[PDB]
């Protein structure tokens, strides 16, 4: 029969999205699971950035969160936050622009890179049907 | 100017989905990063299960993968695979049905549970805008 | 002028204690800072074990905390908990008795070992006054 | 039966003390484990400071160790020292005063601050008995 839309189902169907290229592309072999998870969590945060009007002249969405707020968002400690930021920045997934005074740094989450090998690999896995 | 749809952007927008409840629920604190990610990879495999016609009489989608194959799917060693299955199973996120002999076990991925506290937390975070 | 006893000073003078031997003895060179700190936090918890009547038949103090509880006490994730317990256990600083099922494992915190070299090293460090 | 006081138990019961507020206070979240531990080690060195007569006219205890000596004390690298000193100073846990030249700088270890929230958290944890 025609079933209702439940609030339980609605919240079970909320997720953090990690790009598949993080598990196929060998250009992201250095990323740890914590980095992958963090990237996804920050990706989900982009929504709040827009509501906070954190958009520059070019239309790029960024973050103006303090280290303590980031630690709360990523549910991690200072040393882990530092390691995560460096890992993502190292792979061009995050850009940092330190501000003067004691102001929180400006963070720009970036989109991943995709090569032909990644496409090939991703397709092969998504079409890995059982042999008839 | 109107933009084209590119194949790179298309594969760039392909991800694995981890339920948000796995990061707020006090019922999923035992899940490790590898377990959450594995769960998301298996959730995505449900697509191939449909193409493989792995649907029981009740319409429930399941898996008929050998442990070796699961290892390749989750890209982990037998040691880790055993740990992941147990972790997901203890939290009711995975059900196993042994067919004995050499017939691969039947795995059923399950949907997470959501409580009032999970809804409260998720919603709290979803609307955590910077105060005026 | 005599001073009062203030609550600020009182709470300011509360600490977690880490055995100095963890920084002199080479028998503990494998311990990470998280392990040394965790050890100190569990040490402080012994006070609560007594109140919970968690005392062995021989008078030994133990813990009956679930993995969820320990994670909260040590403010860390599942992965960290496992690594901490393993590290303390490998150095004889922690004894773990499993009860299987969903019953919390019995944990016995242990006192460190001190050798002549440890004595020598510790004595020299706290007597390291500046030469005349 | 009555037991003796052993030297092994005496040295076994020697520790570095880290303020609990460093794990509850939302004002010390930026302190890394190395910073907390370094602070505790320096708190212990205050003893040696007194023996070295490193006390100003106001009775305040200070340090006059060279950077390379601090590296040995804390058992860390020069780069790590710079980070530890910076982190402690940002949270008002350490004060530095220069004297120019190669003359070692004057370091003043400071006591942490406690808020109503810290008190509430600490007291809550210290009375967290099994229901």
């Amino acid at each position: 029969q025609n079933q209702y839309f439940t609030v339980q189902e609605n919240y079970k169907e909320r997720f953090y999205q990690i790009p598949k290229v993080f598990f196929t592309s060998e250009n992201y072999k250095n990323l740890t699971n914590d980095m992958k998870i963090a990237y996804a969590i920050l990706r989900d945060r982009l929504n709040l950035s827009i509501k906070n009007s954190w958009v520059d002249e070019d239309g790029n969405i960024y973050f103006v969160y303090s280290n303590e707020k980031l630690m709360e968002i990523l549910n991690c400690k200072k040393e882990k936050l530092t390691k995560i930021k460096k890992g993502l920045e190292n792979d061009g997934l995050l850009i940092q622009k330190r501000r003067g005074l004691n102001k929180p740094n400006i963070l720009y989450l970036m989109k991943p890179i995709v090569t032909e090998r990644d496409i090939y690999k991703i397709e092969k896995e998504e079409n890995d049907v059982e042999p008839y």
